[PDB]
């Protein structure tokens, strides 16, 4: 039966790693917050059985969620339009909502940015659905080339579900402003499209409440949307696989039963989700005292990274780049676009042992004061 | 979009459960075991990161999974023929099985026992694999009704999946004998069958080395096959999700290759897999002092379930039911059917609110010395 297959489609090991995909703090670390550390002994002390949770996990968790995404007193709460299911990651929550929207409704295609995330694509296509790109980076301005963006997605048909990351960009950190998010809002209503928010860095552009602000924007506007939501970036959980499949509908009627097809699409792949990490999640969201220790430390990585961006463009000048980046102090989050190309990334890798993706995307959070002088000493031999 | 959606497809808490699906002690909970609260005391003391795990999970988790399932020093371990993905639990180990088999073979339909649990159809089919199903059950002796499983089996053409219970079949507690799986392994072979064994309580029948002797049946006879096994009932892991799917193949290139696409299957799932639930499983498994307090824990319960088997059986003599339950003693796992009818069962619930699935299964553990003799009653009123 296996004999055909074909195979599927370290370095670094074998110098600094800019094509990291996690956090990491000003001594090179990704360790475990603290807030973290404290609710897990919270649950060491408290929890007396592993019994599963339902199909959605843990409702606490589910609330808090939903307030994060909506706002408290969002009326999309208040009407119960919202109906969420805790998930194995912000990955498990995009494959559920493609096999939920393959199996229960009439969708065929997502549209996603050029550039994204590449799994995107493998996630998608998993579920049958196909995958098509509109146009999102002008790389001349280094900024959202928002007239292509506009353009390509006219090609997008009444009932294609429209994928947009709802704040820092990845990879190119690059996130529409609320007036452009508006208009996106405004175009979605009249082309008929579904809005799929995936939301994987919420705080780490620049608030909790103001990097929702374009999610939000669409939920005025829309009676359907969904959001995929994860935990892995913003409380270090990365490998406790915590994220969300947040549903929305005209009403509570339409929010429901549709749900129920969601928590069969749940079912059918891994039955009920893991509840060590969103346990943590809920723990700390719902505790005054947790909830603030946790909320700065977010901001914590928040800002050092924004430090990083600073120091990375001030460095690069004080080496003689003798180029604009100050580009990338605009941008958001961990990732950004260096404007290398393949080869200069490829040389950066062999000559200098600095290592990024080679759309010369780096990890903002690899850079470290101590890392700073020799990773641009680096960038600039390259140049 | 979402206007149209059917919907999918309690009143005890609305007495005894018997319609339970976890393990319960004689006081009627479902505790966390000694030894993953010390596993879990340990993981926070020493966890320093929370980055994510491999596709494939943790290296230990996989390794103490393949001895568990195969036994130390088998010849597929020696020889590199077995690859283990940590997946969340054995739904997860099932559907990435199901993905990986729609994706990269020919395999278009899973053969599954009449009565199976009720999930194998919704996830087979999830990835777009039919189910058939194989006869059983020989309710009148109920017993293992092999030649009707052969019967039914001989319609299974070359390259179709035949899925296993490894021990513990699960509605029934029915096994075949070591010679019957020696006999199905030597059928398997002749027609072509891959085998996929679903092992979700390896411990519970007889031991663990016991348990696996129809697994070692096959492997011993077969180049290729898959095991999707489960942690959540033999360590009380339930709601952390852990278990594993395990890939086999006639070498070691071949496994290699064919398991790359396993993992390109999980990626476009859930990326990677909970690490806590499989950190606790591999710090016990790897630990001499921990595995032994978890074996005799799991040795505990299943004794247990054997005392109530016992029971029961007493119990029903004792209040008068004057049919043969002696079938009880002989079953495996925390579930038999009753040999009640769907009508009796309502009744149960309804007049004695004694609740157990339609089907008659009971589920042994929710029995205990304190509620043994009312259930009884309750049975025997409805004879
Ligand atoms: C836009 C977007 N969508 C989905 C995901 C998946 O998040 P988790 O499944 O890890 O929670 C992520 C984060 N997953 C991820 C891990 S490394 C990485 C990268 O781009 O390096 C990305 C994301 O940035
Ligand atoms: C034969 C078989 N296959 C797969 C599973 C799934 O196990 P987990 O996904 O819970 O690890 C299980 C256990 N899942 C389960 C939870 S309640 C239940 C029942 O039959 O009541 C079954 C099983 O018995």
């Amino acid at each position: 039966m296996f004999e055909n297959i074909t195979a599927a489609p370290d370095l670094f090991r074998a110098k600094i790693n800019l094509g990291i995909g996690v956090y990491k703090d000003e001594t090179g670390k990704t360790p475990v917050l603290t807030s973290v550390k404290k609710a897990e002994q919270y649950l060491l002390e408290n929890e007396t059985t592993k019994n599963y949770l339902g199909i959605d996990g843990i409702p606490e968790f589910g609330r808090c969620t939903q307030e994060l995404l909506f706002g408290k007193g969002s009326a999309l709460i208040n009407d119960k339009r919202a109906r969420t299911a805790q998930t194995p990651g912000g990955t498990g929550a995009l494959r559920v909502a493609a096999d939920f929207l393959a199996k229960n409704t009439s969708v065929k295609r997502v549209w996603v940015s050029n550039p994204s995330w590449p799994n995107h694509k493998s996630v998608f296509n998993s579920a049958g659905l196909e995958v098509r790109e509109y146009a999102y980076y002008d790389a001349e301005n280094h900024t959202l080339d928002f007239d292509a963006l506009i353009n390509s997605l006219n090609e997008a048909q009444a009932g294609d579900v429209v994928l947009f990351h709802g704040c820092c960009h990845n990879p190119t950190g690059i996130d529409p402003t609320l007036e452009q998010w508006q208009t996106l809002a405004q175009l979605s209503v009249e082309k008929g499209w579904l809005p799929l928010f995936d939301f994987a860095y919420q705080g780490f552009a620049r608030g909790l409440e103001e990097d929702a602000e374009g999610l939000r924007a669409f939920a005025a506007m829309h009676k359907e949307l969904i959001v995929a939501s994860s935990y892995s970036k913003n409380f270090g959980l990365y490998n406790e696989r915590v994220g969300a499949c947040t549903l929305v509908a005209a009403d509570s009627e339409t929010v429901d039963r549709a749900f129920s097809q969601m928590k069969a699409a749940i079912r059918a792949n891994y039955s009920n989700p893991p509840a060590h990490g969103a346990s943590v999640v809920a723990t700390i969201l719902s505790n005054d005292a947790l909830r603030a220790i946790w909320e700065q430390e977010l901001t914590d990585m928040r800002q050092r990274i924004q430090r990083m961006r600073q120091l990375f463009v001030n460095t690069l000048q004080e080496k003689g780049a003798n180029r604009d980046f100050s580009f990338i102090i605009k941008q958001n989050g961990m990732f950004s676009f260096s404007g290398l190309t393949k080869e200069q990334v490829l040389r950066l890798r062999e000559e200098f042992g600095v290592y990024a993706v080679a759309s010369g995307r780096v990890n903002v959070a690899g850079m470290t004061p101590d890392n700073m002088a020799p990773l641009c000493e680096a960038i600039v031999a390259v140049l």
